[PDB]
């Protein structure tokens, strides 16, 4: 709208390529990686990396990003109302630059610990990321124009996770010599937030609720919106607050021990695992190493074909969420990703006796990535804003967040034991997940 607007947010949601970068940037490269493990295991002690011990190796690498975004999830109050949403955005740059580096020089270091150490680094930075954008581009923003302006955070993360697949190809950055640059160019998002942010307007809600600063909110208000007349937005945002002042905020412990918040925040929970327990990130950490073990053509491509079914189908999530109930989409996508785990098996249990399975691993993935983004993906954080209200819900967001991460994280660093266990089997273990994940939405899940 103003031109202001776009800057304050196009300077925030860098945050949000940033988050979908880190998310799928370790999947395309993960056999190279996987190979300067090995490289450096036998560096230093002469023998070949023991093949559980590098599953471990590289799980963890995987997953120590999902327990760094627990921990920066957790922290987002303490930064966000004691600094404001601006600076909390442009210090945790920090982050980004010390995880770069470590990351980057790896390689030159001869050690996985330091790619390990930035991964959890990196981690902590989206955790808390994914909820400073929200709340920037939120009070940032016109009313009219907050909800639509708002779909830019995930719309960030999955063109992210994609630019990540694309620079992961073997023609680019993806192979022996540029690995490290691939997991290091986060830095050039980093820099460029530090250099537009200074020139971005602070929170106006920050400004006039949590400072006390009426004529510098107005006065932002002013270049945030063109017209001199900002009354209706500072009635507004002192309507929220007088509404926001009615209720007490709830603690995460007064949640789990009031009878009258225990069964919401169980929905809330479960469908925060139903997202990740249903193996999406199975796919964006590791589609291309199980592309490859379904024979597939070239494994990066049907990589990035899925991480383009991803974009498509979030840009097309946006425009159905709005247009049909919380409740049925959620079971649809459960659904669909139910028989696309099934297809799934099948093609990887007939694939040594018909080669053209392959193609149908692609459909499999494609088909089961594009029914996440219209379910599971946007709607278990619907249902718990609107179970919630303005005093609770902070600690209910914050549960469901770090239900998120938690089964993230075990997806993440479980996914390739069960695969060395169970082979062409390993979706049906999701497909299990899905259906318990289905019936309890077709009971006990309420709808909003
Ligand atoms: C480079 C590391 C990150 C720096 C982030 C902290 C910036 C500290 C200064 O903040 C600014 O102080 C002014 C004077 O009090 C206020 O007018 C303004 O509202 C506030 O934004
Ligand atoms: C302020 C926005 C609130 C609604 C957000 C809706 C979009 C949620 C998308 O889910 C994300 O999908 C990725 C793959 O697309 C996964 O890798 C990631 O783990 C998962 O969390
Ligand atoms: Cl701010």
């Amino acid at each position: 709208l103003t031109g202001r607007l776009m800057l304050a947010v196009g300077g925030a949601v860098l945050g949000s390529l940033q988050f979908g970068y880190n998310t799928g940037v370790i999947n395309a490269p993960q056999k190279v990686i996987e190979e300067f493990y090995n490289q450096t295991w036998v560096h230093r002690y002469g023998e070949s990396i023991l093949p559980t011990t590098l599953t471990t190796l590289w799980s963890l690498s995987v997953a120590i990003f999902s327990v760094g975004g627990m921990i920066g999830s957790f922290s987002v109050g303490l930064f966000v109302n004691r600094f404001g949403r601006r600076n909390s955005m442009l210090m945790m740059n920090l982050l980004a630059f010390v995880s770069a580096v470590l990351m980057g020089f790896s390689k030159l270091g001869k050690s996985f610990e330091m790619l390990i150490l930035g991964r959890f680094i990196i981690g902590v930075y989206c955790g808390l990321t994914t909820g400073f954008v929200p709340m920037y581009v939120g009070e940032v923003s016109p009313t009219a124009l907050r909800g639509a302006l708002g779909t830019l955070h995930q719309l960030g993360i999955v063109v992210g996770i994609l630019i990540a697949q694309v620079f992961g190809l073997d023609s680019i950055m993806g192979n022996k010599d540029l690995w490290p640059l691939l997991l290091s160019i986060i830095f050039i998002p980093a820099l460029l937030q530090c250099i537009v942010l200074p020139f971005c307007p602070e929170s106006p809600r920050f400004l006039l609720i949590n400072r006390n600063e009426e004529n510098r909110a107005k006065s932002v208000l002013k270049k945030l919106r063109g017209t001199a007349d900002v009354t209706h937005d500072l009635q507004e945002m002192k309507e929220e607050s007088r509404q926001m002042m009615r209720e007490k905020k709830v603690t995460i412990l007064e949640l789990f021990r009031s009878p009258a918040y225990r069964q919401p925040i169980l929905i809330a929970v479960v469908l925060q695992l139903s997202q990740q327990l249903s193996g999406i990130n199975a796919v964006f950490y590791y589609s291309t190493s199980i592309f490859e073990k379904a024979g597939v053509q070239q494994p990066v491509y049907a990589t990035i074909g899925s991480g383009i079914v991803n974009t498509a189908f979030t840009v097309v999530s946006l425009f159905v969420v709005e247009r049909a109930g919380r409740r049925t989409l959620h079971l649809i996508g459960l659904a669909g990703m139910a028989g696309c785990a099934i297809l799934m098996t099948i093609a990887l249990a007939l694939l040594e006796q018909l080669p053209w399975m392959s193609y149908l691993s692609i459909v499999a993935i494609f088909g089961f990535v594009a029914f996440f983004e219209v379910g599971p993906g946007p709607i278990p954080w619907f249902i718990v804003a609107e179970l919630f209200s303005q005093g609770p819900r902070p600690a209910a967001i914050a549960v469901a967040g770090f239900s998120n991460w938690t089964s993230n994280f075990i997806v993440g660093m479980c996914f390739q034991y069960v695969e060395q266990l169970c082979g062409p089997y390993v979706f049906i273990i999701f497909t299990v997940l899905l259906v318990l994940f289905f019936i309890f939405t077709y009971f006990k899940v309420p709808e909003t």
